[PDB]
């Protein structure tokens, strides 16, 4: 409580934690129901619900597009415009790389941000607000409330999908595998956690210093934790610090144990 109170001090930025051991139901929350802009998170829930509405087989429909789709980060999908790639490929490359181009054509499948928000309401998160594609190129400014979500939710949303019953276990693994294969987040929730165990995670990073991890994290041995941190900061060109995100993760795993 003052350890994360600590790192707020030392990092001059506002966080949100909540972490569920699913193992014993403990719990820990710091500003758990305040609102942070989600950024790339998103795309580890716009995936869960691409697997809910298609087949694995369905995944390898190719999905066309031109130069003009691709504005700021796109690494994969900068390297086949002329092939397209099919929705596999593009969730691989969304999630294991954070290709917003890749999450876009994704979020345009799915049928855009009212699509996400209905089938997130679905699952009983009333919380997590999709409004804009692309969400990445607009200002969330302080108090709104358009592409954010809190902690709590996210984490929520996200064990639902990748833990229980939003999708059938094939389908699961598949989300689950791309988190664990995720390339960029070493320096956050991973750079907290204990070695050798087993982290998928999903990053991202907005305006206003805004710097986010969530995270599914396996114990050697016993069921996993499922952790949000988000962070923010109080000027719209603020920088971010990964350790504030590392740090915060050794904080949550403290108390866990
Ligand atoms: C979503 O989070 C994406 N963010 C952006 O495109 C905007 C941005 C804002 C400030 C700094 C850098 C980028 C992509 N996801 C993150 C992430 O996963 O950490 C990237 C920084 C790779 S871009």
């Amino acid at each position: 409580k003052d350890d994360f109170a600590k790192l707020e001090e030392q990092f001059d930025a506002k966080l949100g934690i909540f972490a569920l051991d699913t193992g014993t139901n403990r719990t820990v929350a710091y500003r758990p129901d305040e609102r942070f802009a989600f950024a790339s998170t998103i795309k580890a829930l716009t995936v869960g619900v691409l697997l809910q509405q298609k087949s694995i087989e369905d995944l390898n429909q190719r999905i066309t597009y031109t130069r003009d789709d691709l504005v700021n980060y796109n690494p994969i999908t900068e390297k086949h415009v002329d092939t397209g790639m099919t929705l596999k490929e593009l969730a691989d490359a969304s999630l294991r790389y954070s290709d917003n181009a890749a999450q876009n054509l994704i979020l345009k499948q799915i049928g855009g941000p009212e699509s996400l928000k209905k089938e997130l309401r679905k699952i009983g998160d009333e919380v997590t607000n999709p409004e804009r594609f692309c969400p990445e190129l607009n200002e969330v400014n302080p108090g709104e409330t358009q592409d954010t979500s809190t902690a709590r939710a996210l984490v929520t949303s996200l064990r639902a999908f990748a833990l229980e019953d939003k999708l059938p276990s094939e389908k699961r693994e598949l989300l689950i595998d791309w988190m664990k294969r995720n390339t960029t987040g070493d320096a956050l929730i991973r750079a907290g956690v204990p070695d050798g165990w087993e982290v998928a995670d999903k990053t991202g990073a907005a305006s206003y210093g805004t710097r986010n991890d969530i995270a599914i994290i396996w114990p050697p041995k016993g069921d996993p934790v499922v952790l949000a941190v988000l962070s923010s900061r109080d000027k719209k060109d603020a920088k971010y610090d990964d350790k504030l995100i590392a740090e915060a993760t050794k904080v949550v795993m403290k108390a866990l144990n």
